[PDB]
């Protein structure tokens, strides 16, 4: 998964 700001 990805968590945060992109």
């Amino acid at each position: 998964s990805y968590s945060g700001y992109s």
